[PDB]
This record gives structure tokens, C-alpha cells and sequence, in this order.
């Protein structure tokens, strides 16, 4: 089972679950068997009385959401909010902190507004992507969404970790507008304009008047996010996404100074990824339909697979927006940008032999159209869960290949496939790592752990640190940024004591902790 | 004679400006007759007991901001941080609560990092755009920046106030990436990735890891910003300013129904501005070249105005950015928008055949060329200060023509001018007043101050509230936003009351006071 969370009595909690059934009726809390849906599904732990949460609740309205907030104040209880909690690699819907009541705002799935005139929407937690394409495309209207890779998730909920999608709003806290927010005291509070009463201007204006504030309840336990708008990319007049592969690994110093250029001055009009062979292969094949060792695959099979796939070692997938002339134009500048490259070949869809491609699944993406489909890279090596590591760096050829050559080796000397990717979202490189792992096997969890472990180490100490983890590492990652004896987290301390005085809101989130726990 | 703050003793003070000239040395602690330059350059005030700074100290470096910030606790003397002060129309350099010791950061104007590959900066708060630019155009550098429309003020406390241009980058505190912040206890952080140390990320990626917090020291007294990185646009590959004028009043409505899918998708790449007649003929005329009367001006001297200057009732000022292809193509699309109206005409540069006129003044604007020259609607009525109202709406004909019928009547049976403006952002109108008044007669100060209450008054009422505002007019400005009682003003006091216990920073920014002076 899951253990009491330390400092609270067996009474008490008792005395919680029963207040938070009055508030929300008996049908939504859970205990014992039900809470099997938020343990974390990509086990990376060996300690079962790690990141185990303890009862969910699961309330209807923000008003309950505050009832709740009272009373885990009253018990010294703490909550763990979640939107809808599939935040798969990052611990799902699971806590940090064990003992820890689950907040379940899955039921709170109202869009409360899509507007077509201002290319907006207005959404509580538990709305998904995919309910959100699905409503727009009943209703007829004109805009595109932005999806990560699995569209079952949260438009909050991802928003608020600073997720990333393909398409020109792919930043989508950047796109966030206007939010409602209960304070781990129990009071709500609307940001901007929303806290003008009689506005019409919640979602059309970041700012309002005074301190910006919606930040601060991104990767945060300073408050549950009850409401939240997002701008919507009007449907644009025309769309043409492409692929261009390049033939050596050596490739990717020449190939990153390129986009540097491209995407400050946004030619590039998403987010730039290009992919390693194997993550773009794993979409439609699997490892052992080209080799049979346990090892990590040679060089010679790579060749097999570039020839099969029509796949370089480095795949740059984009997407032109806009009306045909501006496409044209852009297309000019993003090829001519790589012409002289030995190797290099571009495609449009037109021109991928196969029916069943990387690019004829990236299309789909970068236009805004949730799919299942990219989790097939889970099935490389017979089925197992994931883990990222996404630092940032400068866009630089140099930076790119010192962290393909280090994060290569040190995965495949541990037996795993390199698996990478280098993702640009405006002026920011990010080398991606992907660790595909037997989640069931205890002696691959000790691999696998160690290895993240290092990997972070080593890329800390070049400059690189992570914007987003998993739970289980959340700690370690804080203390990356610790200029001046961790100045920066000692004002979180500060405002967390401030908002949350008994520490009732997501204990260890971010590596935040407040007094009592601290 | 400027009194002493409320609550602190002559002694305390005096023993505090000893401690402070220790730090700073005796020549940078201003008192008496030096304290003029910090005064309200546009006085709305008859009474001279209100917003009068006592003292300035003018430090050189971070380490003596954090000093003074110690010493203030120490004695609980306020503190008024300027980046250059030159805030007009909202204040100038000066404090709402008397009694304030300005802490004037003009000496910190170094200019830590300009960098080209990745088109971005490194300033301290001296540093002007006219600095930037000079700076920029002497290394041969492909940057353009993003000017005010006085290019006399600070890159930093521009931004920090929310403050617009005219380029693509024209929200200024939307391109900030990095700050850091003397806290008021004292201690120094950097945020996002400046937070890492080793980094080489800070001016790339916003973010860095955990709650985003650079937003809460905008418009704000919870810290000193003491450094501050900006993105840069690249250098494009080509520029044509325009003017668009419109012969009727009314033709506001459908105009502003125009711009809403222009802008809302792009295809307009800088704020849309459409400026009434008299605020654009104001740049290079004066009222009595056109009109003898004490009253505004009456309809046929409009028509003269009109006919000699070739302007509008409404002139819309824009520019395209980008190769000539898709300037040709983004053309295509906004002229087309406006063809069909009535008395419209269409101009570039060319086609102006004054060789002084508003379109060559806003050209340089329009690609971040700093200039004198937009003061010039000061000198409408024989020489005055101004005052802004810029409240947000929804991009609507409705909203538009109602703010202008409604401000125009006011402003106009006060005996003033109507000069007004509207601009679009993105997704958010403003309908921007502006009212030149003589601010050494008495009389006419108690008409502005009046007419600005009853306008905010009659806004607010309709919907619309005003983002960015004088330092006499903070609190009113803040007790627009009062959904739930005030919700959003008592989380800003907790914060303060956590970061600011003593309550030693900008008392009254915002309408944010702390607990011992509320
Ligand atoms: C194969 C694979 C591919 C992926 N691809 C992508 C991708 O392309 N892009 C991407 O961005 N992600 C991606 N992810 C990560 C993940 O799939 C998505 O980000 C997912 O949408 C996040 O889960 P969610 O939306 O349910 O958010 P949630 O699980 O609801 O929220 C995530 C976290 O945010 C916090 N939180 C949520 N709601 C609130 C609230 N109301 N108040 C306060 N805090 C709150 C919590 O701490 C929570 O743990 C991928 C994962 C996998 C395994
Ligand atoms: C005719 C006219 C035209 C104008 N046109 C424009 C325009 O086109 N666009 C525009 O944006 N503005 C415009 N303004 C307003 C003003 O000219 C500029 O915004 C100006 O650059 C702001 O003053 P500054 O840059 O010295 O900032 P500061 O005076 O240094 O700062 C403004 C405020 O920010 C806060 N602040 C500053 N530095 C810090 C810090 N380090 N830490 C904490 N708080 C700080 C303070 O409360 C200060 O009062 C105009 C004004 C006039 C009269």
C-alpha cells in the first residue's frame, strides 16, 4: 500500500477524506484498489514507497477545488493537482512527495468558449486535445490547435509544464491568455483583464494592469489553475510540410549553423527538429526487423535502414504556412540554406515512395491534428516507457555535435539506442535525448537511472540545463540553477511560505518545499 | 520644501543618507535644490504636498544597489528606483507617496553584450535607446531596435512599464529574456537560465526551469531590476512604410472591422496604428496656423487641414517587413481589406509630396530609428505637458466608434482638442487619448484631472481598462481591476508583504502599498 504523508495523523486524514466526500459526494474519492490510474505507468524507481500517492479527489467545480483547498488546510493534508495526468515521462499523474492526495480535475472538461473573430478558446483542465480539434471541427470554425506528440492530454495541464507543439503556437505557455486560479489558501483569484469585471478582454490581453503573475502558477505549486485561455492560430491560407535528410552524423554541426540564421529571423516559421535515424525509424519498424543482438545497432544496419526508409542519419522535418507566394519565397531561402551538402535530399509528401512515412505522420502534427501514433518509437526494443532529457544550449554547430558525441556514447555504452533529436523553438537549441527502457525489469531501472543521472552531470557542467523533467528528478534538477547559494530558489521559498503557509499544494514540485518540509 | 516620509524620524533619515554616501561616495547623494530634475515635468497636481521626492542617491554598480536596499531596512527609509526617469506623461522620475529617496540607476549605462549570431542585448537601466542605437550603428551590427516615440528613455524601465513601439518587437516586455533583481531584502538574483551558472543561455531562453517569475517584477516594487537582456530583429531584407487616410469620422468603424483578421493572423507585422486628424497634423502644425478661437477646432478648419497636409479624419500608419515577394503579397492583401471605402487613398513615401509630413516622421520609426521629433504634439496649443488613457477592447467597429464618440464629446466640451488613436497589438484595440493641456495655469489643472477621472470612469464602466498609467493615478487605475473584492491587489500584498516586509521599495506602485502603509 501507499504510507500516511510525514506529520499527519491516521485521524486526521481520516476526518480530511470524509470532509472532501461531503464536498464533492462519496462517488469521487478514492483509496485502496481505484488508485492504480495514478501511479507513475514508466516505473523508473526500485523503492515502492517512492512517488506513491495516497487517496484522489476528484471535484466538479472551482468552487469545490476551494472547499477542498480549506479543508486540506484544516488537516495539514497535502493535494497533488493534476489536469487530466497524462504527463507520461514527466511521473504521469503521480506525486513526488508519497502520501500525497491526488486532485483530480478531469471532470472539469467544460470549453466555456472558442471564439473564431479573435482565435481563442477559454478551457478548464480537464478539456484534451483531442476533445478540443474534435469541438472545433463539429462547429466549422477556422482555427488550428497546437498538439504535442499524444493529444489525450491536457491543453492546461501541458501549457502550464511548458509544452511544445509543431506549428507556429508552439510555444504553449507563450500562447496562454488570462487565467482563474484558486490560491493554496482557498481564495480565487483571475489575472489581467479577467480581474476587470465586465471585461471582454480576458483572452486578447496578456498583461492587465501591475505585476505579471500567470508565470508564477507555471511549473509551480503555488496554485491550482482552475480556468485558462489560449490563443488559436487562424486556419492559414496554405500548408506545405517537407522533409530533408542528410547522409553523415558528422552533418549535424553544418546543419545547426544553418538554422541558426533561419529561425532567429523566423523563415522557419515552427519549431526546427531534426531527428536521429533511429527515432524517426522507430515510428514504422522495430529494432528487431533489422537486428538480432541485444546490443545497440552497428553501423552497417543503419546503412540498411537509410536505404529501406528513405531516412539520413539527420531528418529535418518543417512546415511552410501562408499563401502560396510567401511559401515559395521561404522555400527558396530554407533550401538554397542547404543545397551544397553532400547527400542532402529534399521531399515534399508527394515525393515519399512509402504510404506508410515520417513525413505522411509529421504533416498530420504540424498542422495541429492530435494522433496516437508517435508512442510507436515505445516499441524500438519490444515495448518499454521513455525518458527525455531536453537541456537548453545556443544554436551552434559545435554545441549540437559536442552533445550528440557525449550523450551517444554514453547511451550506447549502457546498451541502449541513441535516440535524439536537435529541436529549435526561436533562439534556443535544445538536444533531446530519448531513452527507451524496460520499464519492468528492475536491473534496466538501475541502468537507465544512473545513466540520466550522469548524462544531466555532464551536460550541467558544459552550460546545458533542463527546463522540464520528471518528478522523480525534480530535485536534482533545481540544483542545476544555483548561482549564488541557490538564490533563485530561495525566492520561490519565499513566495511558497507566502501563498502556501502549511504547505498543503504539491510538496517537491520544481524542487520547491516551503518551511515545513524544509 | 518636500516633507519627510510619513513614519520616519529626521534623525533616521539623516542617518541614512550618511550610510548611503559612504557607499556611493558624498558626490551622488542630491538633496535641496539639486532635486528638480526629479520633479513631475508635466504637474496635474495644484497641491505641492503630493508625489515630491525628498533625496536621490545614484549608485555605480549592482553591489551598491544592494547596499542602499540593506541600509534602507536598517532605518526603514523608501526608496524610488528610476532606470533614467524620463517616464513622461506618466509621472518623469517622481514618486507617488512624498517623501521618497529616488534611487536614480542613470550611471549604471554600461552595455554588457550585443550579440549578432543570436540578435539580442545585455543593458543595465542607463542605457537609452539613443545609446543602443548609436552603439549598434558605430560596430556595423544588422540589428534594428524598438523605439519609444522619444528614444531619450531607458531599454529597461521602458520595458518594465509594458511599454510598445512600432517594428515587429514592439511589445518590449514580450521580447525581455533574463533580468536580475536586487530583491528588497537586498540579496541578488538572476532569472531563467542566468540562474545557471556557466550558462551561455540567458538572453535565449526565457523560461529556464520552475515557476516563470520576470513578469512579477514588471509594473511592480517587488525588486530592482539591474540587468536585462532584450531580443534584437535581425536586419530584413527590405522595409516600405505606408499611409492609408480615410475621409470621415465614422470610417472608424469599418476600418477597425478590417484590421481584426489582418491582425489577429499577421499579415499586418507591427501594431496597427490609425491616428484622428489632429494628433497626426499636430507633428508639423500648430492650431493657431489654422484657427484663432480659445475652443477646439470647428469642422470646416478641419476640412482645411485635411486638404492641405493630405491626411484623413483617419490615417492609418503601417509598414511591411521581408524580401520584396512577400511584401508585394502582404500589400495585395491589406489594400484590398480597404479599396472598397469611400474617400480612402493610399500612400508611400513617394507619393508624399510634402517633404515634411507625417509618413517620412513615422518611416523612421517604423524601422527603430530614434527621434525627437513626435513631440511636436505638444506644441499644438502654444506649448503644454500630456496625458494618456489607453484602455483595452475587443478589435470591433462597435468598440472603436463607441470610445470615440464617447472621449471626443468630453474631451472637446472641456475646450480641449480631441487627439486620439487606435492602436492594435495583436489581439487587443486600444482607443489612446491624448490631451495636451497648459500645465502651469491652475485652472485648466483641474479641468484635466477631472475630465481624466470621468473618462476612466465612463471606460471602465463599458468594459475597458487602462494598462499603463501616471503615477498620481496608480491607485484609481487598480481599483479597476476588483473582481471578488479586490482578489488580485491582495495576492499582490501578500507577495509584497513577503519580499518587501518593511516595506522599503516604491510604496503606492501599482496601488500596491504594504502593511505599514495600509
Ligand atoms: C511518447 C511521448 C511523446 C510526448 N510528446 C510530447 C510533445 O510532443 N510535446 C509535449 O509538450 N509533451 C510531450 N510529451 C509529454 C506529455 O505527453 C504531454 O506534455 C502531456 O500533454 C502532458 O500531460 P497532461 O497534458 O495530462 O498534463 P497534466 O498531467 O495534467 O499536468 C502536468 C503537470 O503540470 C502540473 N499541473 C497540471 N494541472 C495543473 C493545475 N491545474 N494547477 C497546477 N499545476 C498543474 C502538475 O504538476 C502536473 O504534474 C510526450 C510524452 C510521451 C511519453
Ligand atoms: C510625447 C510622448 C510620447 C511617448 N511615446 C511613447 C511611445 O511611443 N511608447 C512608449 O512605450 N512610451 C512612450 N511614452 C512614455 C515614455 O516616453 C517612454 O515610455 C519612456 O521611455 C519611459 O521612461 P524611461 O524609459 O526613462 O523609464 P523609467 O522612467 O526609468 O521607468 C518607468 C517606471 O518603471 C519603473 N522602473 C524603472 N526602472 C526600474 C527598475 N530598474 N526596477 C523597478 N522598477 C523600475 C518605475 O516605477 C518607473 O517609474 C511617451 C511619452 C511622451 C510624453
Amino acid at each position: 500500500a501507499a504510507p500516511l504523508p510525514e506529520g499527519v495523523s491516521a485521524e486526521a486524514m481520516s476526518s480530511a477524506l470524509d470532509r472532501f466526500a461531503r464536498i464533492v459526494g462519496a462517488d469521487w474519492v478514492f483509496t485502496e484498489d481505484k488508485i492504480t490510474p495514478y501511479e507513475d505507468p514508466y516505473t523508473i524507481s526500485n523503492d515502492e514507497t517512492e512517488h506513491r500517492p495516497y487517496a484522489a479527489v476528484a471535484p466538479a467545480s472551482t468552487e469545490e477545488v476551494q472547499e477542498i483547498v480549506r479543508v486540506a488546510n484544516e488537516f495539514g493534508v497535502p493535494l497533488w493537482p493534476v489536469s487530466r495526468g497524462k504527463n507520461f515521462a514527466y511521473g504521469g499523474a503521480a506525486p513526488v512527495m508519497s502520501g500525497t492526495v491526488v486532485l483530480d480535475m478531469n471532470r472539469m472538461n467544460r470549453i466555456l468558449e472558442v471564439n473564431e473573430e479573435f482565435g481563442y478558446a477559454l478551457v478548464e483542465p480537464g478539456v484534451s486535445y483531442f476533445e478540443l480539434y474534435d469541438y472545433i471541427q463539429e462547429k466549422g470554425l477556422k482555427l488550428w490547435i497546437d498538439v504535442p506528440d499524444g493529444g489525450w492530454g491536457s491543453v492546461v495541464g501541458n501549457a502550464l509544464d511548458h509544452g511544445i507543439g509543431y506549428t507556429p503556437y508552439g510555444d504553449h505557455f507563450a500562447m496562454q491568455c488570462g487565467m482563474e486560479v484558486v490560491l493554496p489558501n482557498g481564495e480565487v483569484v483571475r489575472t489581467g483583464m479577467g480581474a476587470m469585471p465586465g471585461n471582454n478582454t480576458w483572452q486578447l490581453f496578456k498583461y492587465g494592469y501591475g505585476p505579471y503573475v500567470d508565470g508564477i502558477f507555471s511549473q509551480s505549486n503555488f496554485g491550482v489553475v482552475t480556468k485558462m485561455g489560449i490563443w488559436l492560430m487562424p486556419e492559414p491560407a496554405g500548408y506545405r510540410p517537407y522533409l530533408i535528410t542528410f547522409e553523415n552524423e558528422d552533418d549535424i554541426e553544418t546543419v545547426t549553423e544553418r538554422l541558426r540564421p533561419l529561425k532567429v529571423a523566423g523563415v522557419i516559421q515552427n519549431g526546427a527538429t531534426v531527428r536521429s535515424l533511429v527515432l524517426d525509424a522507430a515510428i514504422t519498424r522495430t529494432k528487431s526487423q533489422y537486428y538480432d543482438g541485444d546490443g545497440p545497432i552497428p553501423p552497417s544496419v543503419a546503412k540498411t535502414m537509410m536505404a529501406d526508409l528513405d531516412l539520413g542519419m539527420w531528418n529535418f522535418c518543417g512546415a511552410l504556412y501562408g499563401p502560396p507566394p510567401v511559401m515559395d519565397t521561404l522555400w527558396t531561402a530554407i533550401r538554397d540554406s542547404f543545397a551544397d551538402i553532400p547527400g542532402v535530399k529534399f521531399y515534399f509528401p508527394e515525393d515519399r515512395r512509402h504510404k506508410v512515412d515520417l513525413l505522411l505522420h509529421r504533416a498530420e502534427t504540424m498542422k495541429g491534428v492530435p494522433k496516437l501514433t508517435e508512442f510507436n518509437f515505445l516499441n524500438w526494443d519490444g515495448g518499454g516507457g521513455h525518458v527525455g532529457f531536453s537541456p537548453v544550449s545556443p544554436i551552434t554547430g559545435k554545441d549540437a555535435i559536442k552533445q550528440y558525441n557525449m550523450v551517444s556514447s554514453r547511451v550506447r555504452e549502457y546498451g541502449f539506442d541513441y535516440m535524439g533529436l536537435l529541436a529549435i523553438g526561436w533562439r534556443d537549441l535544445h538536444h533531446v535525448t530519448v531513452i527507451v527502457y524496460d520499464k519492468t525489469d528492475p536491473d534496466e531501472r538501475k541502468k537507465l537511472d544512473e545513466l540520466f543521472n550522469i548524462l544531466v552531470d555532464e551536460a550541467a557542467a558544459e552550460g546545458y540545463g533542463e527546463y522540464r523533467t520528471h518528478i522523480r528528478y525534480m530535485d536534482r534538477i533545481a540544483k542545476t540553477y544555483s548561482w549564488n547559494d541557490n538564490a533563485l530558489w530561495k525566492m520561490h521559498e519565499t513566495i511558497k511560505d507566502a501563498l502556501d503557509p502549511n504547505g498543503i499544494l504539491a510538496p517537491g514540485k520544481s524542487g520547491i518545499w516551503g518551511k515545513n518540509r524544509r
